[PDB]
């Protein structure tokens, strides 16, 4: 999965939160044509694993396929850092000792320069490239209460271009603050769930017996009913299933559509969290084991609000 710009960011994202970092920066040059750095103060990489790092679904080995990857990392245990730098095929090149921080920062120069079609229909479309891993890069950014996640991109020998950062705050509401401006969060109110109405569940064909066993618990925000407040496209609207930016078709609409029975010619603005037992999840498209109840719980909510 080294398929997009945007998935290989995510995948190096996912790689450092999942080390546990608290500061995850990500250096950019050309858009990340040249190179995409992730930097990071996670758990790093003990030694016995370095041969491991590119093998054993795995996407790092991917990455050394499609460019040339450099990884600077230390662990706790560790006396001292190490840089290593690996051939296509995964393989070690160097290693060498590298005093640094705990933490890990993976280097991917020239991504894709190994498939020449491939490379260049990436420059061609760096610019859609691009803006779907500011997409992605938001959302993460939005969730990750807690943690200071930062990028920069550089085009060529200009300067360093201010991307998107979060200050490590709290909430998500600060979070939200620190990516897109103080001024969205004042368009915004606070996601407040209500059991699945009466009604709603009629339309939904849902019944008493149907709506016990919600388990769905939402939080988030979303733009206020207000006439003009609202956005001109979708284009700040963020979904996640326990954490996990994804994209439930479905839930998006519903979203999307309640919304326009107050305000028609808007879009809003949205942050949704659906947090579920794991085990309810499904891949496929996202199968969610009662999306009719989640949908019902969503609808109810949205009219409660908005009202
Ligand atoms: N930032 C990092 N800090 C510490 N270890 C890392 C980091 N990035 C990658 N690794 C290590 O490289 C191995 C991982 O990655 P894959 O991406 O190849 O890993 P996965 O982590 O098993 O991910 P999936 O399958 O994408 S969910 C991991 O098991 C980690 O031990
Ligand atoms: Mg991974």
């Amino acid at each position: 999965v080294v398929l997009s710009l945007s998935t290989a960011v995510k995948e190096l994202v996912e790689n450092s939160l999942d080390a546990g970092a608290t500061n995850i920066d990500l250096k950019l040059k050309d858009y990340g044509v040249d190179l995409i750095e992730v930097s990071d103060n996670g758990c790093g990489v003990e030694e016995e694993n370095f041969e491991g790092l590119t093998l054993k679904g795995e996407a790092l080995s991917s990455l050394c396929a499609l460019s040339d990857v450099t990884i600077s990392t230390c662990h706790a245990s560790a006396k001292v850092g190490t840089r290593l730098m690996f051939d296509h095929n995964g393989k070690i090149i160097q290693k060498t000792p590298y005093p640094r921080p705990r933490g890990t920062t993976v280097s991917v120069q020239q991504l894709f320069s190994t498939l020449p079609v491939r490379h260049k229909e990436f420059q061609r479309n760096i610019k859609k490239e691009y803006a779907k891993m500011v997409q992605v890069l938001h959302a993460y950014c939005i969730i990750s209460a807690g943690i200071r996640v930062s990028c920069t991109n550089q085009l060529g020998q200009g300067k360093r271009q201010p991307v998107v950062c979060t200050g490590g705050s709290p909430s998500i509401k600060e979070n939200i603050g620190s990516v897109f401006g103080q001024k969205q969060l004042q368009s915004l109110i606070p996601f407040v769930q209500l059991p699945p109405s009466d009604s709603v569940c009629e339309e939904y064909g849902l019944s008493c017996s149907d709506a016990l066993h919600n388990l769905f618990y939402i939080s988030g925000f979303i733009s206020q009913c207000t006439h003009g407040v609202g956005r001109s496209s979708t284009d700040r609207q963020f979904f996640f299933i326990n954490r996990r930016p994804c994209d439930p078709a479905k839930v998006c609409r519903l979203v999307n559509e309640v919304y326009h029975m107050y305000n028609r010619h808007q879009y809003p603005f949205v942050v949704l969290n659906i947090s579920v037992d794991s085990e309810c999840v499904d891949i496929n498209q996202i199968l969610l084991q009662e999306e009719k109840l989640l949908l019902a719980v969503l609808k109810t909510s949205l009219i409660g609000m908005f009202d």
